[PDB]
């Protein structure tokens, strides 16, 4: 039995077409429609209860708690199906792909994502710059949350999941996107993605911080924020050991220009040690030597980046200290990422 969770705000002119084509695609099968409307200044909450004659439609309206992810959480609570399908009422999400979503869940996947960006997937009547802010955020997600590194459209509002995935789980009401909360905090072993087409208005830069604020939150939960802190404490530890050996070498008659080289190299080694027994102690794999060599490529990558970022900022007219500092900060940035996805890959 399938519950099709449709959260709404000001959506009257679609419920007809919506329910018609939901029912059309699911003809015969055991399904319901749980609608969660947050007291719409629109007839929606009433028109749905109206349409509950032709179509299997439950309608909960709430007067005290609103928000999309807030709804879907309740949409889970108030459902009664073996499989949840979540989508949007506007019809940007086609009810006809819903049968693919469940079939996929039938053949053993825990979560079936309706995906813009798998082979088969399409986006139309979207401009290039709105099309690629998308792939760019998605790209911040996949890199920053290694759990979902391999998911093409992990920010979809259109997905199906077994009821088990999200039960006994405190999903977060605020979270900007609920499918994300689920991929991070839910219980599962398999995820597929189904190709669909995004069907036939702007959004300020404030929600961009809201999306990023979500990702920072997922990160604290996942422990990455914790790792990054410790990684930084080593980084400082290395910045110290680099200098301490330099002084120790110039004073023993090693010309600074020769001296710097063992200095930096013992500094890369020091860094490797403490990261491999503190920050990424959990996720070590294979040869320690192969991990060591990996770390070197990451150090080097961090340095090449510091350099390039510094000069490009300078040439843009940025103050040398800001430019030097932004150089260091994006250097720890890239060094971490590579270490996280290559040196200690998972
Ligand atoms: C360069 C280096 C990597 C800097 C390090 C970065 C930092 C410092 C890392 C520090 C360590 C930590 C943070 C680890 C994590 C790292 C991570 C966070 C970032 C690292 C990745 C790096 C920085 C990327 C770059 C490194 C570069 C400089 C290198 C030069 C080479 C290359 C060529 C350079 C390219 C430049 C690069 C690619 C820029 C990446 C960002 C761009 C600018 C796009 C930001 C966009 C986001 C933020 C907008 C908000 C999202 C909206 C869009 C929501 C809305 O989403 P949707 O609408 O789609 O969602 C839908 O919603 C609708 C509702 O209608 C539903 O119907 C749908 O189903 C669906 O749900
Ligand atoms: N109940 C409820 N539904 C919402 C809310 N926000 C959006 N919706 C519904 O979500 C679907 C698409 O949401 P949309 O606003 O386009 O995406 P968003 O930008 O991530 O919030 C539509 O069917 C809306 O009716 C909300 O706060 N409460």
């Amino acid at each position: 039995k399938v519950s099709v969770i449709i959260p709404t705000y000001n959506e009257r002119e679609n419920l007809e077409e919506l329910f018609s084509r939901i029912d059309n695609a699911l003809q015969g099968l055991n399904y319901e429609i749980v609608v969660v409307d947050d007291d719409s200044p629109d007839r929606t909450w009433e028109k749905a209860q109206e349409l509950s004659s032709k179509y299997p439609v439950k309608v909960i309206r709430r007067t005290k708690e609103k928000g999309l992810s807030s709804a879907v959480i309740r949409g889970f609570k108030e459902a009664s199906g073996d499989v949840f399908v979540v989508m949007d009422a506007d019809l940007q999400h086609p009810p006809e792909v819903i049968p693919k979503l469940i079939e996929a869940i039938k053949n053993g996947s825990d979560i079936a994502i309706g995906s813009r960006y798998v082979k088969g997937g399409k986006v139309e009547n979207w401009p290039f710059y709105r099309k690629l802010i998308s792939k760019g955020a998605i790209m911040v997600g996949r890199i920053a949350l290694p759990k979902i590194r391999d998911i093409k459209d992990p920010v979809s509002g259109f997905f199906a999941l077994r009821k088990e995935v999200v039960e006994g789980v405190e999903l977060n009401p605020i979270g900007f996107k609920i499918l994300m909360e689920i991929l991070i905090k839910g219980k599962y072993s398999k995820v597929v993605e189904v190709p669909f087409t995004f069907g036939i208005s702007k959004l300020k830069g404030k929600t961009i911080f809201e999306y990023l604020r979500h990702i920072y939150r997922l990160m604290k939960w996942e422990g990455e924020i914790d790792r990054i802190v410790k990684f930084s404490i080593v980084g400082l530890s290395g910045i110290l050991v680099n200098e301490g050996f330099l002084w120790l070498f110039v004073n023993l008659g090693i010309p600074k220009e020769i001296a710097v080289i063992p200095a930096v190299e013992l500094s890369i080694l020091n860094n490797f040690f403490w990261n491999d027994i503190w920050t990424f102690k959990d996720i070590r794999r294979g040869s320690i030597f192969s991990r060591l060599l990996k770390f070197h490529i990451a150090a080097l990558s961090g340095a090449v980046v510091n350099f390039i970022v510094y000069w490009i900022l300078l040439f843009l007219g940025i103050h040398y200290l800001i430019a030097n500092l932004v150089g260091i900060v994006l250097s720890f940035g890239v060094r971490y990422v590579i270490n996280r996805h290559v040196t200690w890959a998972t």
